C-alpha cells in the first residue's frame, strides 16, 4: 500500500494490493475477529478540489446507505487527514470482458441477462440521485457465480470508447443519458464481440465517437436493434431514458430468463419538504454532524428547495433508516 | 480480456484479468494438461509507434532467454498481428511495499536482503543489455516467502517521477543502468525510512525536489548504509556509483551469464542465428540488422545473436 497507509482499517487488517489506478489503490482486507474478506479502497484526500471532496462526501453517504445485488457494496468509510478509505464487498471472478472472451459473443438471451443486471443496477442508483457516468467493461465484476457487481460509482468526480459524445466534448452533460450510452455500447459488445465505435489512432476514435456512426450486424435481432439505436443515440435528448428501456419489449422478455433474477431491493420514498416545521430535528442534528454538511442554514435550503438533489435523499434515507 | 484478444495461447488458456495498466493487460493462464498457473500479459501492438514496437520486441527476446531468480521469469512469446502474449511466471505473494507497511519500516539488516536480491537482478538484467529505466514499487513482487521479483522489464517505452532519476525526468539522454542506479537508491531508502527522499503535494514541486536532489538523512540510518544512499541517489550521472561499485560496498558485502563476442565479419555469422533472429520480426530493417552484428559498439543485436547461438550450443 502507499507510504504511511495504516495497516488496519477499522477491524480490517490490510494485506495484498490488489490492483490501482487514477482513482485509487484497492487492497485486501481482513476482518480481524470475523477474518472476512473485504477490498479496501484508498483514496489521496490531499490531491481532491474541496468542491469535489464535498461531491464524494455526499454520494459515499448515500452508498453507504443503500445496497442491490448488482452493485458492489460500500459497507463503510473512515478517514484520516491524508487518505479515505472506503470498505467494499469483495468479489473474484474477474470482469465481464473475460466472460465474454471465452464465449466470442453471448446469445440475445445471454447479453440480456447481463443487460438486465446491469440496467437494475443503474435505475436502483439513478433513484438515489448517483449516476456512474464512467461506466467502462472493468467496472463490471463478475462474482463466482458469474453475475455482475458494478464497481466504481461515485469515482468520477476524481475509456474514450464507452464514453458518449457530449462526455468526449467536455461539455456540460446529464449523468443518467451518459450511463445509457454507455450501456448500449457494451450491449453492443456483447452480442458482437466486438465495439461500435474502435481505431488504432485516438483522434480518429474520437471523431467515430462524436459522429456516432456504427454498423449492427444482421444477426441482432431487430427487435434489439431497435433498442440499441435508441441508446447509442447522438443526440442526448432523443436518447432513451431508463424509462424507455425498462419499457422496452426486448428487454422485458428476458425477465427470469435463462434463470430467476435477484431480489428488488426497497427504494426510499422521498417526499417534500413544505416548511422548517416538516423537517425531524434529529435527522438534522445527525446529516448536519457530517462535514460536508457543517453549514446548517446551507443544509436547511437544500433541503427545502424545489430541486431535487443529494441533500434531500439522504435526509429521506436516514429518516427510512430511523424508522 | 481485450476484444479481439485469443481464448487460447499455446498451451494455455486464458481465464480472469489478474490486472492491467499502461503497458497491458495481465491475464491468469492455464497449462491445459498440467495446470500449471502462469501470467499472461497481452500488449496491442496496433496502438504502438514503430521504434517503441521495435524496441520492445528486441528486449523482449534477450528475457525470454535469460532466467534469474529475482526477475519475473518470461517463458515465451506469441503474437496475432494485433496482440503480444507474454506467458510469465505467475506471482500472487503481493508487492514489497505490502510488507513495508506491515513492518512500517525494516532493520537495516532486513533491508539489506531485499536490496541484495533487487541489485543481483539488475547487474544481470545490465550484463544482458538490458536496463529496466522504470524501476517503482509495484514492479517489485513478491512470491510466497517474501523474496523479490522484478517485474516490466523492456516496458519502459510503452509509459512516477517520485522513483526516476533527474535525467529521466528532464527527458534527456541517459545512461539506463545509472538511472537503474537511482531508483534503487530511492527505493532502499524507502526501506529504511518508511517514506520518499522526495516526495510533495504537487507534482511540479516533487519534479523539482527531485532535479534539485536535497533530501534529508535520518540520524537512524547507519553511516556506511548512509554513504551508500547518498552515491546511488546522487544528482550528477557522472559522478553515481555504478551497480558494480555497490556490490562492492562495505554495506552491501555485510545464473549463468553469456558474454558478447565480437564480429568482424560477414564469415563469422552463424546462419542458423541470423535465419532465426530473421524470423523475430523485430528485425525489419534487415541490412540495419548487419550493421548492428558487425558495429565495434555492443548492443541488444549482438547479444541476441550470442543468447541464440549459446542456445544451439
Amino acid at each position: 500500500g502507499p507510504l504511511g497507509s495504516m495497516q488496519y482499517v477499522g477491524p480490517y487488517r490490510l494485506e495484498k494490493t490488489l490492483g490501482k489506478g487514477q482513482t485509487g489503490l484497492v487492497k485486501l482486507g481482513i476482518h480481524c475477529v470475523t477474518c472476512q474478506k473485504v477490498a479496501i479502497k484508498i483514496v489521496n484526500r490531499e490531491k481532491l478540489s474541496e468542491s469535489v471532496l464535498m461531491k464524494v462526501e455526499r454520494e459515499i453517504a448515500i452508498l453507504k446507505l443503500i445496497e442491490h445485488p448488482h452493485v458492489l457494496k460500500l459497507h463503510d468509510v473512515y478517514e484520516n487527514k491524508k487518505y479515505l478509505y472506503l470498505v467494499l464487498e469483495h468479489v473474484s471472478g474477474g470482469e465481464l470482458f473475460d466472460y465474454l472472451v471465452k464465449k466470442g459473443r453471448l446469445t440475445p438471451k445471454e447479453a440480456r441477462k447481463f443487460f438486465r443486471q446491469i440496467i437494475s443496477a443503474l435505475d436502483f442508483c439513478h433513484s438515489h440521485s448517483i449516476c456512474h457516468r464512467d461506466l467502462k467493461p472493468e467496472n463490471l465484476l463478475l462474482d463466482e457465480r458469474n453475475n455482475i457487481r458494478i464497481a466504481d460509482f461515485g469515482m468520477a468526480s476524481l475509456s474514450p470508447h464507452y464514453a458518449c459524445p457530449e462526455v468526449i466534448r467536455g461539455e456540460k452533460y446529464d449523468g443518467r443519458k451518459a450511463d445509457v450510452w454507455s450501456c448500449g455500447v457494451i450491449l453492443f459488445a456483447l452480442l458482437v464481440g466486438a465495439l461500435p465505435f474502435d481505431d488504432d489512432n485516438l483522434r480518429q476514435l474520437l471523431e467515430k465517437v462524436k459522429r456516432g456512426v456504427f454498423h449492427m450486424p444482421h444477426f441482432i435481432p431487430p427487435d434489439c436493434q431497435s433498442l440499441l439505436r435508441g441508446m447509442i443515440e447522438v443526440d442526448a435528448a432523443r436518447r432513451l431514458t431508463l424509462e424507455h428501456i425498462q419499457k422496452h419489449i426486448w428487454y422485458i422478455g428476458g425477465k427470469n430468463e435463462p434463470e430467476p433474477e435477484q431480489p428488488i431491493p426497497r427504494k426510499v420514498q422521498i417526499r417534500s419538504l413544505p416548511s422548517l416545521e416538516d423537517i425531524d430535528p434529529d435527522v438534522l442534528d445527525s446529516m448536519h454532524s457530517l462535514g460536508c454538511f457543517r453549514d446548517r442554514n446551507k443544509l436547511l435550503q437544500d433541503l427545502l428547495s424545489e430541486e431535487e438533489n443529494q441533500e434531500k435523499m439522504i435526509y429521506f434515507l436516514l429518516l427510512d433508516r430511523k424508522l
